[PDB]
């Protein structure tokens, strides 16, 4: 058994992508974990560690395949200061990882390779979710008003 | 063995700054538990707890050396009415006696005195976080709003 | 409080040099445990973690004195077959680490900044336990020879 | 509803491939066990159960479709004596079973026939983890010896 | 993101093919419960359950893609005395579930739609097990004989 | 890996050192237990110990340097029959070892050896703490009065 070449350089994209987008999550999360907001450092670290999850499991499949994992690569990265802009950069990372993931299911499942689809069909049904939360964070923070709601997240801690 | 003068002498001075430090630290606990704040209060108490704690270390330490610790002597203490100012106050003590610590590390591990090095550095790194503390939350006054601040750190227990 | 521009170069280039060792070894730990020398891969796994650990330590220090950590660039990664390439590649990496990290600490510590003094001395005392054991492997496998040696890792479970 | 006749015709012969399987499987068990070498019936023997599931789950599945399961006849059977012919014999069965599935899942899914797809696709997946740790034995068989690999399975209780 | 209107219409189709068979079913349970007959009322009385829940996913599903749930309109909904007439409905409802289903499916998976996909094949894999259950049922009272089959689900509770 | 020379040969004086401190500290254990003076034997007992664990350490460190550890000198062994004799000697050797110390972390430190200095500094801090004690023994013995100081450690047992 022996996966095409273009299985192959799909799920290596895959995989750098979802290895520059857990550098991003955790760097965000370190970075407003110090100003002293918690909540949101709180989420953002779990989002990392599914993000890690994520590819462990790629990895595994693509070196199921007789395959060569590429763990020299990363996409450029982002970072913000106030909290629109990094959650505006988390939406345009996932939506460029959900058009991805989307033509590399169809480009795959046309050539009668199925777990590789499945896996891919997972993926996607978790990011979409979490593009949903980022969306109605956002638009949360738009209504309600930066101060006040930087005001409901903010806790002094236990000395 | 019986340590140098030098050594005695900046144990002395850290000793009497830590003690003021500590009185100011429970003058603000009390004053500010007084209006109705309270986790403010509550960080206060721990800290000067913290700062005790120090004293006690640092006295041990200076009569180990066949010295004579001066609890007699005391620096100025400040007071404060909003919360800007106990946040500045306490800022300008840490970063005075930050620069005191590291002149006094330098100079002492420049004599062979390894022990009183070591609890320098300690006290060093403790007192580093602490101002560290202190400022993230003045900036974060800053930016929210006194009166939306404060709306965050009040309650009533009966 | 705002540390020196020379702290914070040190600083970076430690930080990147940890982020490839965990992305090297996860990779090995991988690699190993697909072919079925388990009780390697246990090893591999924890040595990863600690390096991750180390990371964040260094992130944190560097991000305390008004720094921009440097989360956007790797060194060169190195891959092996068998398990003395492996673990030739881990030493090389280490002695670099160690190199790095006592200059670094000389160069610091003559500045009076003190506390990533003590940060770099924990990271060097445990890069040096570890490569010792990494030494102390190869030797092992050079003796008793490759057959016999992976002969006692193999699980069947 | 009724199942046209052909998903029936891939069902009866994936059920045959089941059954097949599972007595070889448990052939094998026995005659290792018999040997000595009981690290590789135990591993054997669950491999056996899987199978018989698997077979339970194809039966219930084509009897649902008003079908007439064919509990009659079954494929060739092989048989060896040293440890390289019956992992050999296994990964060439898994082979063909594999292919088999490929095919049916995709003349079966273009028929509006969903479950009996996903059914496949789980047969598949199994299939193909365990051809998978067939392969990864052989070459660890390959490579150390036959005399050093079976010096790790005796027991003696 | 926003789903395409066809989907939309399909989603909702099928929101509003869920409601009116949670009524049915709650209609006769009740109905069923109040003459005696006991184990029947309890089986109906969980389908009806199971079915709510699918409606609860599929709204869900359905508010996702920025849509407008159809919680206003309701399908025909049909009783009877007997059992054989309420078997018989149920089963012609599943039916038609059944074939709304998989023409969804087909239509829906051919626009790069997956998500929805894997909703709507699991729910026809439930309803494909409940029409299994619903013609067994039905074989049996046709062969034992109407009496002598109500003869084995009645309690003296009432 | 290699420790320059220097290094050795004051890990080496002072695991002697360490080594002979042990030998005397349970002589004067046992030596004291028999004469009926009870809770001076516990803490004497329990010095040797942690003596031992000094050894041991230093050992261990020693050894990772690829060095050649001396298990076979030992400086003069001191002893006497009264009590103040014995804290005299031990207070001498505590002296002598702590000026040792001092003077080789200086010169070790001086060459980018940083563990090292680290074990010295602890066994240096530990040392501290027991000449303190041993010297308020000695002033308690001198001002109260042998016979009272004696009257007080004495069991049924
Ligand atoms: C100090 C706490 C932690 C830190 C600083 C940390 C950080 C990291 C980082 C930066 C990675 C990068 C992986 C990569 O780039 O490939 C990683 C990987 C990972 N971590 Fe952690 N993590 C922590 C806690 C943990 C713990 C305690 C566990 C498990 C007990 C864990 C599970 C994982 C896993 C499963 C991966 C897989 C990475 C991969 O597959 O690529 N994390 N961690
Ligand atoms: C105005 C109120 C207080 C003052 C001025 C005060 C002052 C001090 C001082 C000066 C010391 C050590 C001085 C030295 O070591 O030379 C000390 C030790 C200590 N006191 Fe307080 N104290 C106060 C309240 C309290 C209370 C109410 C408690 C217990 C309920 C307490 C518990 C302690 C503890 C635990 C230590 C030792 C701390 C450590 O070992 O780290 N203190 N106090
Ligand atoms: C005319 C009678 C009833 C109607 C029309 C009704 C309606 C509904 C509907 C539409 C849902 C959404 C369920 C879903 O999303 O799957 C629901 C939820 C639920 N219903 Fe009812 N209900 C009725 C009676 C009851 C009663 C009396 C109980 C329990 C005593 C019950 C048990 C539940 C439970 C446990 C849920 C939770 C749904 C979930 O967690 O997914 N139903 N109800
Ligand atoms: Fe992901
Ligand atoms: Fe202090
Ligand atoms: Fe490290
Ligand atoms: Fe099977
Ligand atoms: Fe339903
Ligand atoms: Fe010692």
């Amino acid at each position: 058994m022996q996966g095409d070449p273009e299985v192959i350089e799909f799920l290596n994209e895959q995989l750098t992508a979802e290895l520059t987008a857990i550098n991003q999550y955790f760097l965000h999360a370190k970075l407003q974990d110090h100003k002293g907001w918690t909540k949101l450092a709180k989420y953002t670290r779990a989002e990392s560690f599914d993000e890690m999850r994520h590819a462990e499991v790629l990895t595994d499949r693509i070196l199921l395949l007789d395959g060569l994992p590429n763990y020299q690569r990363l996409f450029h990265v982002r970072v913000g200061q106030s909290v629109t802009e990094m959650f505006q950069a988390d939406r345009e990372v996932e939506l460029e990882a959900i058009d991805r993931l989307r033509r590399g299911i169809e480009v795959m499942r046309a050539k009668h390779d199925i777990t590789s689809a499945n896996v891919f069909e997972a993926i996607l049904a978790d990011e979409e979710h979490h593009i949903d939360y980022l969306e109605t964070q956002l638009d949360l923070i738009e209504k309600l008003g930066e101060s006040l709601y930087l005001s409901t997240v903010i806790e002094q801690t236990q000395p």
